[PDB]
């Protein structure tokens, strides 16, 4: 008998799993929402704003109407290489955003020490990818890495049709703080990461006015062999591709059809992405420079550190946010959470979802969300930033691990507005002027210098329909 080779691996379920971490793909959780679980791990936050600040230049006429296509191609070339490193070193890419990706090595508490060593080595090899790389003579193209370790909580929230997850807690807060302190080419360790790590392996230096540390060198003992050390470490890595599948970047490439599993996983993925996955839309349809309105919602909690309390609060907020977005065809593109609160990146005018009055409706949606979420138990402060303009949309990452993402100055602007103008709904000049709503519905705001934005233009508070 002949033995034709090659398992077929391109099923819809596999395509869906590309959009999700192993944390979710192999998770098998209870149906209750919210769902919380608790574990330990090492986190890596890779700041990629260096080359995703390239976006505004790809809107130039020099790119001849293929700005979006060129941008995704070059971004994916670089981001792919980072993803491959993470995956080969045993990590799980949790989410992508325009300015970062977050990766996790989940392990039993006793192995944190050795896993930190693995993650440091991975971090250094990532920097090594970019040592002599650039573009257009100028732009150097490099990254900044923060590492953290310790207790991690996971939250899954959603309804009967849509799901979202977050990791939260001090280690999560720590990784953001660490990455923020990094300069180009740095690997910064959280205080706890430094506490837990194998101090014989590395040389560090202090970070002024900070207990976090910078890794200067990974200098292992005389008879250390990283490959043998790594192999020992794989004992504790549940899904590391091995044996017959050692040639694959992800076990998830081996997923077989399973309608119950696919039902669960598809809830995390936007319907337009599922359309492409099902070969009912062209594979490049979602790469675009598109005018949109960003509504960036931040929720700050009464007790910032109590997972048992924040979980239900996020779920209650989510249920309202989704009902309000449905009414005006808005979408949640990402949910993020560090030390600054839980933020929902909402978008109006996505792929094939554009309708006029996007602006008045975006503001009215923001106010509804603001009013409702302000009365949610345990939510201390709600802040919403509204910015409108051309943004890049597309699927960013590696073939095996990628996500639909939005990138642009207006996304960053809305995100900064929600943090620098807490407790109110703010909007940019495009939104204010475009709405044609009466001027007394707004308050002209003081100009604030916000990290990452030059010339925001005049900013406004959406005060609402009444003096009240
Ligand atoms: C408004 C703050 O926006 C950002 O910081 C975006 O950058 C990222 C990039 C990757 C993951 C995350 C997360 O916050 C989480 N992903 O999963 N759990 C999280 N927490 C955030």
């Amino acid at each position: 008998m002949n033995t034709p080779k090659e398992e077929f691996q391109d099923w819809p379920i596999v395509r869906i799993a590309a959009h999700l971490p192993d944390l979710i793909v192999y998770g098998h959780f209870s149906p209750e929402r919210p769902f919380m679980d608790y574990f330990d791990g090492v986190l890596m936050f890779v700041d990629i704003s260096g080359f995703t600040a390239m976006t505004e230049k790809f809107s130039s006429a020099m790119y001849m109407d293929r700005g979006a296509e060129q941008l995704v191609e070059i971004l994916n070339y670089h981001i792919s290489a980072i993803v491959e490193k993470v995956l080969i070193f045993g990590g799980d890419i949790l989410k992508f955003a325009g300015d970062a990706l977050l990766a996790l090595w989940r392990v039993e508490r006793k192995q944190l020490k050795n896993i930190i060593t693995v993650v440091i080595k991975c971090s250094l090899e990532i920097h090594g990818l970019f040592e002599t790389q650039e573009w257009e003579e100028g732009l150097d193209i490099r990254v900044k890495i923060g590492l953290a370790a310790g207790h991690i909580s996971m939250l899954v929230f959603g309804d009967e049709t849509h799901s979202h997850f977050l990791v939260i807690g001090q280690a999560v807060d720590d990784v953001r703080l660490a990455q923020n302190m990094a300069q180009m080419n740095d690997v910064i360790l959280s205080p706890n990461c430094w506490q837990l790590c194998d101090r014989s392996m590395i040389e560090i230096e202090s970070v002024p006015d900070q207990r976090a540390v910078k890794v200067n060198f990974l200098k292992p003992p005389p008879n250390f062999n990283f490959d043998e050390f790594f192999t020992k470490c794989t004992t504790f890595m549940h899904y590391y591709p091995s044996g017959e599948h050692k040639n694959l970047l992800r076990l998830a490439c081996t997923l077989k059809p399973d309608p119950e599993l696919e039902m669960s996983l598809q809830k995390y993925v936007m319907e337009s992405i599922l359309k492409q996955i099902d070969n009912k839309q062209l594979q490049g349809y979602l790469s675009e420079l598109r005018p949109v309105t960003i509504v960036f919602v931040n929720l700050m909690f009464e007790d910032q550190d109590k997972a048992e309390e924040i979980g239900p609060a996020i779920q209650d907020a989510y249920m309202h946010i989704t009902s309000v977005l449905k009414i005006f065809q808005g979408q949640i593109n990402k949910v993020f959470m560090f030390d600054k609160g839980c933020s929902f990146l909402c978008v109006f005018g996505f792929p094939g979802e554009k309708v006029p009055d996007e602006l008045t409706h975006a503001l009215e949606c923001a106010m509804d969300i603001f009013d409702f979420c302000s009365q949610v138990h345990k939510i201390q402060t709600v802040s919403i930033g509204v910015a409108s303009g051309i943004v890049f949309c597309g699927i960013v990452g590696h073939t095996v691990r990628h996500e639909y993402t939005v990138i642009g100055q207006k996304v960053n602007l809305a995100a900064r507005m929600m943090m620098y103008y807490p407790g109110i709904v703010t909007c940019d000049s495009v939104t204010y002027n475009g709405s044609n709503l009466p001027a007394y519905f707004f308050k002209e705001l003081p100009k604030k210098v916000m990290k990452g934005v030059a010339d925001s233009g005049p900013l406004y508070q959406y005060w609402g329909r009444t003096e009240k």
